[PDB]
C-alpha cells in the first residue's frame, strides 16, 4: 500500500545503518542487542545488522515482523514490550526454527501474538502481565503445551495459584521463576508434578511458610524464596532428601533462627540467609562442609562460632551489617577465602591471622570500630589497594612498604 510505503521510507531514512550501529548495545549477558522504542514501525535497515542476537521492541504500534528478519541469522531473542506484532508465514517459519527466547510484557490479550504458541524451538518464555480473561482463566498460557522444547518459564502475573497448565509442562521444564509482586501464591500440592526442575524461584509470593510441594522436586539444584515473609524455616528438614541441592537462597525474609537440620543439607555450596532476623548460627550449620559462598549479612549476629573453621572450601563470606565484636581465630583456617565482607559491624580489631589468607583479594572493613589495621594484611600476595576497602586513615596505619606494594599492584 502506498501509505505504508511512504511511512516505511521515512522510517528507513531516519534510521540509517550508522545510527543503528550507534544504538547497539553489548548487553549484560554479553549479547549484541538492539532496542527500539516509540517509533512508528521497524526500520528495514534493522535487518542488515547480521550480527544481532537480541531484538527488543517497546511501545511500537501496528508492527508487522517482515520476511527480512530471516537475514538476522544469529537472532536468538525477541522482546515485545507493549508491542502487538503481526507476521506472515515466511518470517514466522524463520522464528519457529531459530528463536530461543521470547519476552512479552503486555497489558492485555491484544498484545499477545496468537502465533507464539507455534514457536516450536523456543527454550525460554518470559511473561509480564495478567494471564486471564473473563471465563478464560490462564488462557494466555493454555498453549504452553505446544512449546515442547521449553526449558525456562518466567511469570510476573500476580497469580493466586500456580496454573495447572504450568505444572503439566513439568516433564521438560528446567527452570520455573515466579515473581508475584507480593501477591500471595497458593501452591497446594500441584507443584509436585514438575519433576524435571533443577531451578525454582518463587519471589515475592507472600508464601509465609515454605510450601511442602517443593519436597517432591528431587532434581532441584537451586531454590530462591526471596521476600516471602518467612519467619521460621523448620520445613528445610525435608530438603535433606533433595540430593542435588547446592544453592539455597532464603534471603530477604523475616527468619528468626536457623534450624539445626540445615546441617543435613550436606551438598550446599551457596547459602544466602542475608536480610533476615537471625541472632546466632547453630553449630550444625558447619556440617555443610562443601560451602563455598555464605552470606549472613544484615542479620543480628554478635559472634561467629569457632566451627566456621571447618568450612575448608569457604571462598566468599559476607557478614555485613551485623554487630560482630571480634573474629574467631579459626576463621583463618579457611585458607580458600577470596572475599571477606565485614563492613558495618563493631569490630574492634582485625586479627593478625588475616595474613594467612593466601588467596584473599577483597576485604571490606568500613564502618567498624578499628583504631588501626594489622601489618599482616601485607602478607596477602594477591590483595590490591582496590580490594582493601577501608577508611583512608586506617589504610595509613600500614607500613609504607606495604602501602606502596598495594598501590603498585593496582597499576601494574
Amino acid at each position: 500500500s502506498s501509505e505504508n510505503k511512504l511511512r516505511q521510507l521515512n522510517l528507513n531514512n531516519e534510521w540509517t545503518l550508522d545510527k543503528l550501529r550507534q544504538r547497539l548495545t553489548k548487553n549484560a549477558q554479553d549479547k549484541l542487542e538492539l532496542h527500539l522504542f516509540m517509533l512508528s514501525g521497524i526500520p528495514d535497515t534493522v535487518f542488515d545488522l547480521v550480527e544481532l542476537e537480541v531484538l527488543k521492541l517497546e511501545l511500537i504500534p501496528d508492527v508487522t515482523i517482515p520476511p527480512s528478519i530471516a537475514q538476522l541469522t544469529g537472532l536468538k531473542e525477541l522482546w515485545l514490550y507493549h508491542t502487538a506484532a503481526k507476521i506472515e508465514a515466511p518470517a514466522l517459519a524463520f522464528l519457529r526454527e531459530n528463536l530461543r527466547a521470547l519476552h512479552i510484557k503486555f497489558t492485555d490479550i491484544k498484545e499477545i501474538p496468537l502465533w507464539i504458541y507455534s514457536l516450536k524451538t523456543l527454550e525460554e518464555l518470559h511473561l509480564t502481565g495478567n494471564l486471564s480473561a473473563e471465563n478464560n482463566r490462564y488462557i494466555v498460557i493454555d498453549g504452553l503445551r505446544e512449546l515442547k522444547r521449553l526449558k525456562v518459564l518466567r511469570l510476573k502475573s500476580n497469580l493466586s495459584k500456580l496454573p495447572q497448565v504450568v505444572t503439566d509442562v513439568g516433564v521438560h521444564l528446567q527452570k520455573l521463576s515466579i515473581n508475584n509482586e507480593g501477591t500471595k501464591l497458593i501452591v497446594l500440592n500441584s507443584l509436585k508434578k514438575m519433576v524435571n526442575l533443577t531451578e525454582l524461584e518463587l519471589i515475592r509470593c507472600d508464601l509465609e511458610r515454605i510450601p511442602h510441594s517443593i519436597f517432591s522436586l528431587h532434581n532441584l539444584q537451586e531454590i530462591d524464596l526471596k521476600d516471602n515473609n518467612l519467619k521460621t524455616i523448620e520445613e528445610i528438614i525435608s530438603f535433606q532428601h533433595l540430593h542435588r541441592l547446592t544453592c539455597l537462597k532464603l534471603w530477604y525474609n523475616h527468619i528468626a533462627y536457623i534450624p539445626i537440620q540445615i546441617g543435613n543439607l550436606t551438598n550446599l555450596e551457596r547459602l544466602y540467609l542475608n536480610r533476615n532476623k537471625i541472632e546466632k548460627i547453630p553449630t550444625q550449620l558447619f556440617y555443610c562442609r562443601k560451602l563455598r559462598y555464605l552470606d549472613l549479612s544484615h542479620n543480628n549476629l554478635t559472634f561467629l562460632p569457632a566451627d566456621i573453621g571447618l568450612l575448608q572450601n569457604l571462598q566468599n563470606l559476607a557478614v555485613t551489617a551485623n554487630r560482630i565484636e571480634a573474629l574467631p581465630p579459626e576463621l583463618f583456617q579457611c585458607r580458600k577465602l577470596r572475599a571477606l565482607h565485614l563492613g558495618n559491624n563493631v569490630l574492634q580489631s582485625l586479627p593478625s591471622r588475616v595474613g594467612e589468607l593466601t588467596n584473599l583479594t577483597q576485604i571490606e572493613l568500613r564502618g567498624n570500630r578499628l583504631e588501626c589495621l594489622p601489618v599482616e594484611l601485607g602478607e596477602c600476595p594477591l590483595l590490591k589497594r582496590s580490594g582493601l576497602v577501608v577508611e583512608e586513615d586506617l589504610f595509613s596505619t600500614l607500613p609504607p612498604e606495604v602501602k606502596e606494594r598495594l598501590w603498585r599492584a593496582d597499576k601494574e
